[PDB]
């Protein structure tokens, strides 16, 4: 098949990406250069969904400039049946990529950590709090990871409640601020260090809620080598968001300002 965005038509590779009535898909320009194209399909979309979608395109198109590690957007088009966008391709989300790797080097995780910290950083000086991140919504191209929404609109998967922080749940029933995307991050990149996410091994839904709440449920750090990231982990994972450490402090921190 093929797609044509404000006069340029593009041919479809393959589908990378899905959800709600919106589809992403890897395709090649005339040139044959690659591009990721996201359809969504408004057909049905009530005025929240439709109102949600033009919040991210808006803060997509705003925040080209203000950071390299938020995904690219060339062109779109939007009507009242559909919206395409034509944006960055990457070589693979860091969800599939932690699958595959299962022993990650310390270089690449701080290096990736870092990209991290700048994309949401970033979204945070906008008043974006994301509050949904995961491994699923970052992406590797060249040697860095990009962020790739900003939790505005409806989330795709790939072609996930481990994450969640303290304050959302307490919330019911704001205590959203922008920590609870370090919880979020904290979650990641304790990933991406103890091969595991903190609450992982928990076993149903429920139960695992009442531990992210819990205090007196001591969440576990096995000791190693870098002290600095042990430290890290341990900032990020405060369950007061008061007392949680901010992105602002993690980019002074000497886990990422200082190598080796
Ligand atoms: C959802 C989305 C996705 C990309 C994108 C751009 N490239 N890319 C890739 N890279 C290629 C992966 N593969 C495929 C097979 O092997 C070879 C290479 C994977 C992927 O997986 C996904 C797919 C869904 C969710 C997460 C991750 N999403 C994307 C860019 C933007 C957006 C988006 O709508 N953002 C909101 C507007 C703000």
């Amino acid at each position: 098949e093929c797609i044509s965005v404000k006069g340029r038509i593009y041919s479809i590779l393959k589908q990378i990406g899905s959800g709600g009535s919106s589809k992403v898909f890897q395709v090649l320009n005339e040139k044959k250069q690659i591009y990721a194209i996201k359809y969504v399909n408004l057909e049905e979309a009530d005025n929240q969904t439709l109102d949600s979608y033009r919040n991210e395109i808006a803060y997509l198109n705003k925040l080209q400039q203000h950071s390299d590690k938020i995904i690219r957007l060339y062109d779109y088009e939007i009507t009242d049946q559909y919206i395409y966008m034509v944006m960055e391709c990457g070589n693979i989300d860091l969800n599939s990529w932690l699958k595959k790797k299962k022993s990650i080097d310390p270089w690449e995780r701080k290096s990736y950590w870092k990209n991290m910290l700048e994309a949401v950083h970033t979204i945070h000086q906008h008043g974006i709090v994301h509050s949904d991140l995961k491994p699923a919504n970052f992406l590797i191209v060249d040697g860095m990871l990009k962020l790739i929404d900003f939790g505005i609109a409806n989330q795709m998967q790939p072609d996930t409640v481990n994450y969640m922080p303290p304050e959302a749940i307490k919330d019911m029933s704001s205590k959203i601020s922008p920590k609870s995307d370090v919880w979020s991050l904290g979650c990641i990149l304790y990933y991406m260090t103890y091969g595991k996410t903190p609450f992982q091994q928990i076993i149903n839904q429920i139960s695992k809620l009442h531990a992210i709440i819990d205090p007196n449920h001591e969440i576990e750090f096995p000791d190693i080598p870098e002290k600095d990231l042990q430290d890290v982990l341990k900032c990020c994972l405060k369950r007061d968001p008061k007392q949680r450490i901010s992105i602002p402090e993690l980019l002074a921190h000497p886990y990422v300002q200082i190598q080796t």
